[PDB]
């Protein structure tokens, strides 16, 4: 890392510490199944940018004082892991033969390729449910926990992430317009990204309705940008760099298919610019939060 | 109905009222998907004995006074519906082509037969997540809600229902012993049945650790009995009576395959007898609870 403020340095360190927490997270299963214990958490451990926990932590590390943060660190990490579990579950089900049929994710074989289809369906299911187990076991105030579960379940469920996925699959042959593809991407991807942001504020304990509505809106815009960049990743990166299977392009609905690569790059660059401009509005009122988010987004936007 | 006490009559009425609540439960989805709104709740509406909500209500109606119950009825019904949603999700994923490949459930076509495989996977996922949305939106005390989510997620997840399902599918060709099949059935089926029982006590607000441990143990024993009777249902009932596809018998692990029908009936009859005998221990201390559970189990055990 370069020359960073104490606040930003603290945030970076917590992201590393969360990765250790995730790596040392063991679930003990006693049964006569040969591999279920290992295969359950395998996809979480396999890799990932941890973008959503980083979003969660960016809000949280900036809003609560380091000493007040310290006692509840493990509990905050449980919440961050619950977001990652739900995200990982969606990846597993996304890669299914009946869905996107992918053989590789996070530089490793997919659960249905290594084991079988059934195993992949069921572990996806397990991680879906496990997200809420982790959340309910985090030792924060009860009303905070309830509110966190409300957010994760609304955004990750039928009105959010799943609507996006169902649209993506149903209209895989139908060419959609830009407004429809934007809607799809907002649901498929942006909903969970905005959830991560507002869950941070909720987990902090701080009442701030104005900031809540800001973070939620920011996440939808930035989450759309995230997916547009992901669509570009498919044609610009090989499997060794992306960690995941390159889809056969024209078979599905992406920004690159709709606009062509050159126009999609233009759309993405101007979307990036607006995202970072919106982030400047945080700087007077919430400078510590701006700092964390700006650093996270610069790292993402560099490639 | 026959001649029942006010308490038992109240319980019967609440079960009917919950069915109305479920039937009038609407989720509004605005999107350009032609059928997702309808298909989401379709399998819940299609039918079912509502055995698990009835278990939940049997505990709850008996433990809390009718006037104290009245104000929170809707909230209690949300919790009961969350159990049913999670149960329905497991049915949807159970019937998948890669799993049990069933064309019929609850006297209706399965989601993958009526729509497609992808739709079935995703709606199952949605109902899984939706269970926790319903639970977190029930207006009871926060610490009760957290505790309810803890129970439903532990028992319905990797250490419970899913372990059972993964065992069932992995060892579909391996013939298991009686101890192994019992273990499988306890996880696959009994875990969610015992959850329904203890969730009732938790939802009531009453601290009773002795009753908690009793209900949990009772549910594992009775839930095993439930699955043994279900195994017998496959060979004794046609599709019009069961509402669901008759599996091709010897291909999987059931009590009928392991013991043969005659021995399985003997095992089931003596299991039933022990269940009802265990229920007699409730009668001095918790007579209202005994009454509700005994009536529910007599109805189930009659066929
Ligand atoms: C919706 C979408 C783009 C999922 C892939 O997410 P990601 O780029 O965060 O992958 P990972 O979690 O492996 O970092
Ligand atoms: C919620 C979720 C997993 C969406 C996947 O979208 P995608 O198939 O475009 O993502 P990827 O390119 O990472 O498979
Ligand atoms: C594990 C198992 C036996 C599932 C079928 O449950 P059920 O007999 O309660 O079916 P339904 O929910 O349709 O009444
Ligand atoms: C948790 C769950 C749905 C288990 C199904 O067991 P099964 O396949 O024996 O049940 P059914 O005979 O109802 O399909
Ligand atoms: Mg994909
Ligand atoms: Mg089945």
């Amino acid at each position: 890392h370069s020359l960073s403020s104490p606040n930003l340095s603290f945030y970076y360190n917590e992201c590393e510490r969360f990765e250790s927490f995730l790596k040392n997270h063991h679930l003990h299963l006693e049964s006569f199944h040969p591999y279920l214990e290992k295969a359950f958490f395998e996809m979480v451990l396999n890799g990932g940018k941890r973008f959503r926990p980083k979003l969660f932590l960016a809000v949280l590390c900036a809003l609560v004082g380091q000493k007040d943060y310290s006692n509840q660190q493990t509990e905050y990490f449980k919440i961050a892991l619950s977001i990652e579990c739900l995200h990982t579950y969606s990846l597993i089900h996304d890669d299914l033969p009946c869905m996107d049929n992918a053989a590789l994710r996070r530089n490793h074989p997919t659960l249905h390729a290594k084991y079988d289809e059934t195993t992949a369906v069921l572990i996806g299911d397990a991680l879906n449910t496990y997200s809420f187990e982790l959340l309910s076991n985090a030792l924060l105030e009860s009303h905070i926990i309830v509110e966190l579960i409300k957010i994760l379940s609304a955004n990750g469920g039928i009105k959010g992430m799943i609507l996006g996925q169902a649209l993506d699959c149903y209209f895989e042959n139908t060419p959609l317009n830009l407004e429809q593809l934007t809607f799809l991407h907002e649901h498929k991807t942006a909903k969970l990204i905005s959830a991560s942001l507002i869950m941070g504020l909720v987990a902090s304990g701080i009442k701030d309705e104005e900031l809540f509505k800001w973070l939620q809106a920011f996440g939808l815009k930035m989450g759309l940008c995230f997916q547009v960049l992901d669509d570009i990743i498919d044609v610009t990166q090989d499997e060794e760099e992306s960690g995941k299977t390159t889809h056969l392009d024209s078979a599905k609905n992406s920004f690159v298919n709709l606009l062509g690569l050159e126009r999609a790059n233009n759309y993405a660059q101007t979307l990036k610019t607006e995202v970072l401009n919106d982030l400047d509005a945080l700087k007077p009122a919430y400078p510590l939060l701006q700092e964390n988010l700006n650093a996270l987004l610069n790292t993402l936007f560099k490639g």
